[PDB]
């Protein structure tokens, strides 16, 4: 239910009934062997786990500090995290007996990642996305209609992705009987950011597994980015009871802290109750953020990222646009992998960090996805540079 | 050297010498511990084998005939079966003391899994592509500059994949003590089109294991896309000495056999040499190689492998074509039916196992080589398809 103080299930009566119910299957299913055998044979065939544990050699030997590993959650099918939370949780509303899966998206990825999922089990998708997302994103949006999904563009409120959240949620209200709200990140009421959280978890299980057979040692740190904080958690969760080990979410600066054009929600944001959960909100109404990264767009931050920061079990940083963009050109340019421009934020620290550290320290970075996505987005920036032969 | 009557090294003196030391070197490192302990670092840490081999289920049940499996190189870091080769390839040059890699693209695929590859390794990295493919791939061409790559368009000729192969061969005569030339297909003077299949060859031994270990059998037919012929040989040769596995290659039809607008050397093509190599080519009556058509970019190499004119040639594997139409539908039928988007040339591989899935019975089985997936491919089905 409560991470700390924070988290919870604070909606009206019409959303307990559908909430319970999950909790419910949830519960039943989760540790179940006939899903489980489902849910890894997915993963596994479908979804192409597990990925790998990549040494990022040059990158190292050029800033001359820490050994810097990338886990590879670009090579996931889709080219990014969100898919091991799809089909989670795609698979559970299937085993509920549910023919329709919802879900909100703001960058498209979570979009694509759940229209894929729903193709692959024969379930209808509809998906909710803000009318300013809907315009920035045409390419994920036309990805989202090949795959049989509808994307419904949410005209309502500030037309970006916490108004498809609030249109998503009106939805499931009505037609929980047979639609399963598939929710994208570690955020929402109680058992959403447990349930995300745990589908993302194989993410730092094959981590810790792989960092052991290649450095016969636990990580010194774990660097991801924090949209709502899906990835991160994913990484995140299984190191938590280490006490070695070091955890670094990186938060959208956008153009600086002092500029309040960024998503650094744990950094700047207040305290306060929304889409059912006590957490880390930028304000005095909730107001869209600002990133390059189109997913690290979400104005408020999961419930168990605000108790890590609490506890001060995880530290919270931020980095720039500039800065990430920077992490996505040196990152393709030296190691032969383009990153996604959120993955690209968590690139930029802890090459930061690297530098500081020792050579036989280790930092691992949660590659959260591959960049094809943000190529017309780098193409407009990258076009109006000034003497960029020289600079 | 030579596929029974196909292949050779119709080349001037000058490569003689270039091809004669990258033959001796490769024959020393193919089997040497230290570089295959190496190439299957890379493969496994930043390319990601193994790929998986997938059960298409709601597919399958969907024709209502033969099991189709696709052995997903769609997930290789990339989105294409090209990296297999070019990490080879790549590591090879490291190998031999090269600094720079040179390389021909037509899709835009094998120039961006060449220039990601000399990234890795720290190597300088140019690529040949035609003015008329440089204008066509747009972020394939901005991809390779992002990952460090200097792409170099040939204005020379007809502007496509054949003049830009005829440049690489003309930079790699004069540069040839410093660099290498990465062969992008399983194409060219000897030992290119051995050394690629080679270095595909890996799908092919993956999706044997796998098949294997999901169905207790060898597959009943495996289907596979063929541009110049890698991705197929790749998952073809392991399982040639298995007498019972059918192998049918899948040729661009385009607009179809009888248009003259497709690009199936081995159907419709003649007998005939060019880039080093006596293959099959669509070629005319002054003996000049005809321009490719297909939806799929990538199969746009106006001939094919030697290795599948002699497999067409003893009957080992069948060839047959697809259309721009069929492979289209292939391509909307896959994203629907499994959540898989797949590349318009695999598509064709796709297109083609669905038309025999539905005549064969329940219990056989059916592996398509999904060679890439179709981000790349986007613009041109919106464009061909129409919005939603
Ligand atoms: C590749 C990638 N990496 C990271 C993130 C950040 O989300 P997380 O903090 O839940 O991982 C996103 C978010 N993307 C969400 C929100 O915009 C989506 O709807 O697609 C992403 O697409
Ligand atoms: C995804 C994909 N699948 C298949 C093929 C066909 O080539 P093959 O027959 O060598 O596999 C290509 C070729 N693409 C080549 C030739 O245009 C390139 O230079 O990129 C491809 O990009
Ligand atoms: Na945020
Ligand atoms: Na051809």
């Amino acid at each position: 239910m409560w991470f700390g103080e924070f988290g919870g299930q604070y909606v009206p009566e019409t959303l307990i009934g559908p909430l319970k119910e999950l909790e419910k299957a949830y519960k039943r299913f989760k540790d179940d062997e006939e899903f489980n055998r489902q849910l890894n044979y997915y993963l596994k065939t479908w979804a192409g786990r597990p990925t790998p544990l990549y040494y990022a050699k040059r990158l190292t030997e050029k800033i001359g500090g820490a050994k810097v590993y990338l886990k590879r959650e670009d090579l996931v099918h889709g080219g990014a995290h969100k898919t091991n939370n799809a089909i989670g949780q795609a698979l559970l509303a299937k085993f509920m007996g549910k023919t329709r899966l919802i879900a909100e998206t703001g960058a498209g990825q979570h979009g694509v990642a759940t229209a894929m999922a729903g193709a692959l089990l024969g379930m209808k998708v509809d998906i909710y996305m803000g009318a300013e997302d809907v315009e920035r994103q045409k390419m994920n949006v036309f990805r989202m209609k090949l795959l049989g999904a509808n994307v419904i563009p949410v005209n309502s409120g500030s037309r970006t992705l916490k108004d498809a959240i609030n249109e998503a949620l009106r939805d499931w209200v009505a037609t929980f009987e047979y639609t399963h709200y598939l929710i994208g990140s570690v955020v929402g009421p109680h058992p959403y950011p447990t349930i995300v959280r745990d589908f993302q978890s194989v993410i730092g299980r094959e981590a810790k597994a792989q960092i052991l057979e290649a450095e016969g040692q636990l990580p010194d740190v774990i660097v991801a980015c924090v949209g709502g904080g899906s990835n991160a958690m994913g990484i995140f969760y299984p190191f938590v009871n280490d006490k070695k080990v070091k955890l670094v979410g990186v938060e959208a600066g956008g153009k600086g802290l002092e500029s309040g054009k960024h998503s650094a929600s744990l950094n700047a944001g207040q305290v306060g109750v929304s889409h059912g959960m006590l957490s880390y909100f930028l304000q005095g109404q909730i107001k869209p953020s600002h990133s390059i990264a189109p997913g690290l767009d979400y104005p408020g931050v999961g419930p168990e990222h605000a108790y890590l920061k609490k506890i001060q079990r995880a530290e919270y940083v931020a980095v720039t646009d500039e800065e990430a963009l920077k992490a996505f050109h040196e990152l393709s340019r030296t190691e032969g992998i383009i990153p996604a421009l959120e993955s690209a934020h968590a690139v930029a620290y802890a090459m930061k960090l690297a530098k500081e550290m020792s050579r036989d320290e280790i930092i691992i970075v949660n590659l959260s996805g591959r960049g094809d996505k943000d190529l017309d987005i780098v193409l407009k920036v990258s076009g109006n540079v000034l003497e960029h032969h020289h600079h």
